[PDB]
């Protein structure tokens, strides 16, 4: 279940990196993932160019577990699904209330 399919997950990446790897991309609310631990959650990496001091924009949201049903992943005890890709399924398109939600998901 790494999500190692969606245009926003990135594997074994750290939240360094992904601001570099999403910042080559210079998307609007681009939309990226990177695994971790705990329950299982994923990361989130969104970034939308626009940072006078140091642009683009690059944010990194975990994916929180709530042993729901399923609602388990979430970012903001806002809404937790049952996998990062619904969780970003909804981040992709309810619009969420960060940077900008899953605007565009980057891969690398």
């Amino acid at each position: 279940n790494n999500l190692e399919t969606y245009e926003w997950y990135n594997k074994s990446i750290s939240r360094d990196k992904a601001e570099k790897l999403l910042l080559d991309t210079g998307k609007e609310g681009a939309f990226m993932v990177r695994d971790s631990r705990t329950p299982g959650t994923y990361t989130v990496s969104v970034f939308t160019k626009a940072i006078i001091s140091e642009n683009p924009c690059i944010k990194h949201y975990h994916i929180k577990e709530t042993n729901d049903s399923p609602k388990r992943y979430y970012v903001a005890e806002k809404y937790v699904f049952d996998s990062i890709p619904l969780l970003i399924q909804y981040h992709q398109y309810n619009g969420g209330g960060l940077v900008t939600r899953l605007r565009y998901p980057v891969c690398g």
